C-alpha cells in the first residue's frame, strides 16, 4: 500500500546529497564523494549548468579543456568509482544562485526581444527571464540537450554508469510566483486565446459564464491589473488554468526531447514554497503543477523543504506539505528533492541539532527519500554566483570538504534509516480523518500570495467575504492541519477533483473548509458522500456559487439548508465552548428545522447545526476559526470526538507530538519535542525524558 | 552619567510585574501580590479598564458593589499592605486583549459617526476605533477621568499611598498602524489645514515648496491615494509632521486634565512595534512620538518588548530598540513598560528558558527597569476577553496563583539584579561607534510600512532609487546594527535633529546610512563634524535633495565630491573583498580627486573613496549593503578597523555575543549564545585564557572586582 523507492527488489530509503562539482576544486571531488558515501548516503545530486558547459555559442566543454571544474565526464566517473548513484539536473533553468539562473550570457545577449517574458506593455520583465515556449529559446535548449543528453544517456545505470534520475528544468513557474507577474509575450497570449476558444467553443458561451459583452473572441484581452468585477475574477481564474496547461506543454516538450536519446531513467521535478521557515504557500505552488501531475504519472515531483529552525512555530508545515503532495501524487513516494542541509543565507542560521530533529520528524511525517541540499558547500567560480563568492553555509562539508557539525548528525540519522528502512518504509499512520483539498482556492499566484505585495484579489469588491487564500492559509493550513497535528490526530488529505466516492468511505470524518464558491462536481460529490453514510464537517460557509461565481446551490438544496448571512460579534459559543473567536463579523444563521443547533452568536442566533441526511451526518459551522486560542483546539477536539475518533496513545504531556507508524509486524512511535523545555512524560496505548527541540523513537513488535 | 531610576538617593532597578485585578478572583489578589513580592519585585502594574468600572453611562463601581473584581479600592489597599508600589493605567484605551480595547460597549453604541476614525471615503475604519481628538470622545474620556483620577490622586506616594506612576492611554497610534489605514475624520482634516496654513503662511510659499499651482489654501485637500508626483510626496511628508503634532495635542490634553486632580506622580507612555518576534518596524512607531518627547520631558516612554523566542533570528531587535529609545529620550532611563512574560497567544509559545536569556540579554543591552507582562495570567470575567476566556499563558503565576516554570526564572534574574543593581545600573559600555538616527526616513507610517495594505510610496516614480523604509529596515536595522552586534562592536545611536556637535566628538567613528535626501541642517552638521576632526562613514548615497526632494547639495559641495549615478552588476569589490553583493544596480561613481579609491564596480569604476577633509576623515560607499552574506560582516569589520577600533575581548567562537559593562568599581562580562549549539570557547581581555561552556539559547555573567 505504501509507495517507496526500491533497490535490489527491496524497499530503499533514497539518501542523496547535493554536491555541485562546478563549485568545488576538482582535486577535492573524490574526497567530497568519499565523505558523502561514508555518511551512508547512496546517491549524489548536482545541476549540470548550461552556462558552465556551452562556454560560447556551439563551443561545449564537458572534459575540463578550458577549466578543470568543467570536467563533468570525470565527476560522473568518480561517482561510479565511489559507489554513488547520480541525479543530474541539466536545466535549462537551474536557479541555484547561479548567474542568469544557469542560462548562458551569450544566449541572453543574442536572443531577440520576442524570446523574453514580456509585461502587458511589451517590455522585457528581466534580462534572464525567457518565455518558456519561445521558438528561439526551445531551439537553443534543444542544442544544449543534443550535447548533454548523449552524455547522460551513456552513463545511465542500465549501462553500468551511476545515473538513476534526472530533473527537467527547475521549479517551472517559480519566476511568476516570486514576482506575481504573468508572461504577456504575444505567443503566450495566443496560446491562452486557443485555450479559451477550446474551453468555451463560442463567444456566447464565454459571455454567459463571464457575464461579458464581447461580439467575438477578437474582443478578448488577457486579464491584467486589479480584479474589480466578477467578470475579471472569471477571466483571471481561467488565466490560472491556462498557466497550468502552459507549464504541462513546456515540460512535455522537454520530456519528449529527452526520451529521444534513449534516456529511460526516472524523471523528476521540484516544488518550492517555503518562506521564512513556514510552508503555508507551498500548496499554491503544488497547485501550479496540477496539469503536469494529471498527464505525467512517470514524472516524480519532490518537495523543497526549508524549515530554517525546528519548533512549534513551524512544526506543522512539513507534515501538511507531505500530506498534500501524497493527495496530488498518490502513485509515487513522497520525497524531498531539496532537503535543508546548512543554509542558503549566512544571516539565517541552520543548526545541526535543529536539522537532526527535522530529519527524524520528516520520517515520522512520511518522507520516503531525500536529497540533503546542500550536503557540500560551493565556491562560485569566477563571479558566476548571483550573490557572494560562497554557496551555502553550515553544510555537512565546506567547499574544501572540511567536515562541519551537520556531518555527524546526517551520519547518525542515515545509520538509523539504513537499520530501519525495510520495515519503516512499509509503515503508514491509521488516519480516520480526511481533509479535502479543493485546488481552485489555491489558483491565485498571479492575484493573491504571500510574495505579491499589491493584492489584485479583494473579494469584498465582488460581494464575497471569504477570501480563498485567507481560508487555505489561516483556516486550513495554520488552523485545522496545525490543530490536528498539535492534538496528535492523524489526517489524510484527498484531492476533491475527479475524487472516487469509494476512497472517502474508509474515513469516519471528511473535513471541508469551504468558501462561498465550489464547483457543481464537488458539491455533488459531497452530497453523495453524506447521503451514502459519510460524516461531513463543513465550515465556514455552505457554498452558493460555482468557480465563476454563478449560482450553484446543489449542496445547500440536497441538504435542506436555509441561511441568512448576518453581522454579529466575532465570538460565538460552539458545543458549549464559550468565547470561540471567529474571523468574520458576517456568519451564516441556519434555519434549524429537522436540525440540532450546536453553535450560537452573542445574541443566541444559530450559526451551527448538526443534521442526519440519508444514511450520513452533517456538521455545518457558519463561522471561521483557525488555531489562535485554546478554545480552537477545544473545538477541533470536540468535533473529532463527534464520531468517536481516538488518539493512538495517552501521553501525559499534551505538548509532546507523537506519530504511530505501523504495518502488520512493526510499530514505530516517533516522539517529537518542538519546545525549548526538557520534558519528562509517560505513554500507554489508548517514563521518558526528551531534550529541547529533540526526538525519541520507540519500536514495538505487534 | 548613566540614566537609572533612583529610590532614596540610591540607584534602584525598577522590577514590576503586571497583575490584572479585574481578571483574578479577588479572594486570590493577596496571594498574587505576595508571590510577586517574593520574586524581589518592588512594583505591580495594572490597567484600570473604563469598560469594567463605568458599567453603564454614569454608573461607576470601584468598590466591588456589582462584581467583586470591580473593587479597585481594595486592590490598591492590598498593594500597600504587601509593600508593592503600583503603576496604574486607566486609558482611555488599554488594548490589553480586552473587548473594544477597554472602551465601554455603551459608549461605542452611543457615539455619533463623527467620533470614529474614518477612511478617505468617509467610512468607519473599525467600530472600536475613535478619533483621538473627537469632541464627543474627549467629553466621555473626561467624565471617566472625573471618577478614576480622584482615586488615583488620593492613593499617590506623596499621600503615603502605593501609586508611583501612571500611563496615559496606551500605544498611541497603534491602530493607525495595525488597521493598515490613516484617520481622515474632518476634525483631523481641519486641524491639518490649520497646521499647513501656520507652516507656509501663503499659498504661494506652499506652491514654491511643493511645485503645485493652488489658487488658495481652500484648494489643498488632505493627501490620499498613491504618491505619483514629488508634490504628492511633499504633501504626505507634511501630513506625517501633522500626525506627530496631533498625537502631541492628544497626550497634552490628557496630561493637562490629569494634573488638575493634584496628580504629581511620574507619567508614562508605552511604545509598540514588535510583531512575529522582530522589532524592525518599532523605530517607525517611536518616530510618531517625536513631538511628544520634545514637548514633554516629564513623560517617560518605555518599550513593549515581545521577542516570542530568543535566537540569532531576533537577537538584534531589543538592543537596536533600547539604543533608539536612548537616542530619542537621552534624559530618562531605558525601561520596558511591557517586558514579555508568558505569551498573549496560545499558539505562540513562550519558553521560560528563552525568556530567562532575554531578561539577561536585556541587562547586557542596557535596560534599567522593566514590568514583566504578564507576571500573572488572568481569566476574563463576563465575556470581556477580545479573543477567548484566558488572558496570557506560560506566565509566572497562573490565574489561580500557582507558580509556573517562568516564576523560578524571574526569581533567579531578579536575585542577580538585587545583588548587583548598585554597580550594574552605573555601568556603561565603551562605544567608539556612533550611528546616526535621521528621523525623517522613518516618517512613512501613512505610505510605507510592513503593516500598511496599499504601498503608496514608490520612489522610482519620483526619479529616486533609495527607498527610505528599505534603507532604515535592511541597510540600518537588519544590516549595520545587526552586523555590529554580531561582530561585538559597541555602538550608540544619536538623533541627528538639533544634535550638538560636541556630543558626536567623543566617538572614533560616525556612521550615516543616507538616502538621496537629507535636510540642510543635517547636511551642515555632518559637514562641520568632518571639518572639525570627525571620522565619517557614509553610504549608500551622498544626498543631493532636501526633505521636500528640492535641490540641496551642501554636504556634496562641503566634501568636494563629484559623482555620476551609473547601472552595474549588484556585485562590487570593497577594501579587497570581492563579490560584495549590493542592493542596487545604480551606484554613485566618484571622481578620484584628492582621495584613495577603495571600492570598484565590475567595470572597475570607482564606487567608494576615502579622503582627509580639514582635520577629519571621510569614507563614502556609493552602494547599499546590509547583512545578507559573510562579505557584509567582513566589510563592516574592515570599516570599523580603519580607525583601529578593537573589541573588548578575544573570543575563540565568533558566534558568541558578549557585552562588557563597567564602572570604576566593577566589570560585568555578559556572554549570550543565541544559537542551538552547546558552545565551548575561551576568551581574554584585549589588554591564561578562561574556558566557558554555554548551553543552547543561554547566557553566562562574570563579575570582576576592579
Ligand atoms: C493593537 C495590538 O497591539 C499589540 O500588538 C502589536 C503587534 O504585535 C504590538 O506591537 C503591540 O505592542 C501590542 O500592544
Ligand atoms: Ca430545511
Amino acid at each position: 500500500s505504501e509507495k517507496y523507492f526500491v533497490k535490489n527488489g527491496q524497499p530503499h530509503f533514497l539518501i542523496s546529497g547535493e554536491v555541485h562539482y562546478f563549485r568545488i576544486n576538482p582535486k577535492l571531488w573524490r574526497n567530497h564523494l568519499q565523505l558523502l558515501k561514508q555518511t551512508g548516503a547512496d546517491t549524489v545530486s548536482t545541476y549540470i549548468p548550461w552556462d558552465w558547459h556551452e562556454i560560447e555559442e556551439d563551443d561545449f566543454d564537458f572534459e575540463g579543456k578550458t577549466h578543470p571544474a568543467r570536467n563533468l565526464i570525470r565527476f560522473i566517473k568518480l561517482c561510479k568509482e565511489e559507489n554513488l548513484d547520480l541525479i543530474v539536473k541539466p536545466g535549462p533553468y537551474i536557479l541555484a544562485e547561479y548567474e542568469n539562473q544557469g542560462l548562458p550570457s551569450w544566449l541572453l545577449k543574442k536572443l531577440s526581444k520576442n524570446a523574453f517574458a514580456l509585461d502587458e506593455n511589451g517590455n522585457v520583465i528581466s534580462p534572464d527571464l525567457v518565455s518558456y515556449l519561445s521558438d528561439e529559446f526551445l531551439e537553443y535548449t534543444f542544442k544544449w540537450y543534443d550535447k548533454v543528453m548523449p552524455i547522460i544517456s551513456k552513463h545511465q545505470k542500465e549501462h553500468y554508469g551511476p545515473i538513476t534520475m534526472m530533473q527537467l528544468c527547475n521549479e517551472i513557474g517559480v519566476f511568476q510566483w516570486l514576482s506575481g507577474k504573468s508572461d504577456y509575450n504575444p505567443k503566450v497570449i495566443n496560446l491562452y486565446k486557443e485555450f479559451i476558444i477550446q474551453r468555451y467553443k463560442t463567444i456566447e458561451k464565454l459571455n454567459s459564464v463571464y457575464s461579458t459583452n464581447y461580439n467575438s473572441f477578437d474582443d478578448l484581452k488577457a486579464p491584467s491589473g486589479k480584479i474589480k468585477l466578477r467578470s475579471d475574477y472569471c477571466a483571471y481564474f481561467d488565466f490560472h488554468l491556462f498557466f497550468r496547461e502552459y507549464y504541462n506543454k513546456y515540460i512535455s516538450i522537454l520530456k519528449n526531447k529527452i526520451r529521444s536519446f534513449g534516456i529511460n531513467i526516472k524523471l523528476t521535478h521540484n516544488i518550492p514554497g517555503w518562506i521564512y521557515g513556514n510552508a503555508s504557500e507551498l500548496p499554491m505552488l503544488i497547485s501550479t503543477y496540477s496539469e503536469i501531475m494529471k498527464n505525467h504519472p512517470d514524472i516524480i515531483f519532490g518537495l523543497d523543504h526549508i524549515p530554517e529552525f525546528v519548533s512549534f512555530r513551524n512544526a506543522h508545515s512539513d507534515l501538511a506539505c507531505n500530506k498534500i503532495l501524497e493527495a496530488m501524487q498518490p502513485e509515487a513516494p513522497v520525497w524531498a528533492a531539496e532537503f535543508q542541509a546548512g543554509t542558503r543565507e549566512h544571516h539565517v542560521k541552520a543548526y545541526a541539532k535543529d536539522l537532526e530533529t527535522f530529519y527524524i520528524a520528516s520520517l515520522a511525517h512520511g518522507i520516503k527519500g531525500f536529497n540533503y541540499y546542500m550536503f557540500s558547500q560551493g565556491i562560485n567560480p569566477e563571479g558566476k554566483g548571483f550573490y557572494g563568492k560562497t554557496f551555502y553555509f553550515q553544510t555537512a562539508l565546506d567547499a574544501a570538504s572540511n567536515k562541519l557539525a551537520l556531518y555527524d548528525s546526517i551520519k547518525k540519522v542515515n545509520r538509523f534509516i539504513r537499520k530501519e528502512q525495510k520495515d519503516l518504509l512499509r509503515t503508514n499512520v491509521n488516519s480516520e480523518i480526511c481533509v479535502g483539498f479543493y485546488k481552485p482556492y489555491f489558483f491565485t499566484e498571479l492575484i493573491s500570495s504571500q510574495l505579491l505585495k499589491e493584492k489584485k484579489l479583494n473579494v469584498e469588491e465582488l460581494g464575497l467575504y471569504i477570501d480563498p487564500r485567507f481560508l487555505r492559509e489561516e483556516i486550513l493550513f495554520n488552523g485545522l492541519l496545525r490543530g490536528l497535528q498539535t492534538l496528535n490526530y492523524n489526517y489524510d488529505v484527498v484531492d476533491l477533483e475527479n475524487c472516487d466516492l469509494k476512497s472517502l468511505t474508509a474515513y469516519k470524518q471528511l473535513w471541508i473548509t469551504s468558501a462561498e464558491f465550489m464547483d457543481a462536481e464537488t458539491q455533488n460529490l459531497l452530497s453523495e458522500f453524506v447521503l451514502n453514510g459519510g460524516n461531513l464537517i463543513l465550515y465556514p460557509a455552505v457554498p452558493t456559487l460555482d468557480n465563476y461565481l454563478n449560482r450553484c446551490e446543489i449542496l445547500k438544496n440536497n441538504f435542506g439548508i436555509e441561511f441568512i448571512t448576518k453581522d454579529s460579534s466575532h465570538k460565538v459559543s460552539a458545543f458549549g465552548i464559550e468565547d470561540v473567536f471567529t474571523a468574520f463579523s458576517k456568519k451564516q444563521i441556519y434555519n434549524d428545522t429537522n436540525s440540532k443547533p450546536i453553535a450560537f452568536t452573542q445574541e443566541n442566533e444559530i450559526c451551527g447545526i448538526r443534521k442526519k441526511i440519508g444514511k450520513g451526518e452533517l456538521t455545518i459551522l457558519g463561522f471561521a476559526f483557525g488555531y489562535t486560542s485554546d478554545e480552537h483546539l477545544e473545538l477541533i477536539d470536540k468535533l473529532v470526538k463527534l464520531n468517536k475518533i481516538k488518539r493512538e496513545l495517552f501521553v501525559s504531556d499534551k505538548d509532546i507530538q507523537f506519530v504511530v507508524r505501523e504495518n502488520n509486524k512493526s510499530r514505530y512511535i516517533f516522539f517529537l519535542n518542538y519546545h525549548n523545555e526538557r520534558k519528562t512524560f509517560n505513554y500507554r496505548k489508548s517514563e521518558i525524558s526528551i531534550a529541547p527541540f529533540s526526538y525519541k523513537v520507540i519500536k514495538e513488535n505487534k
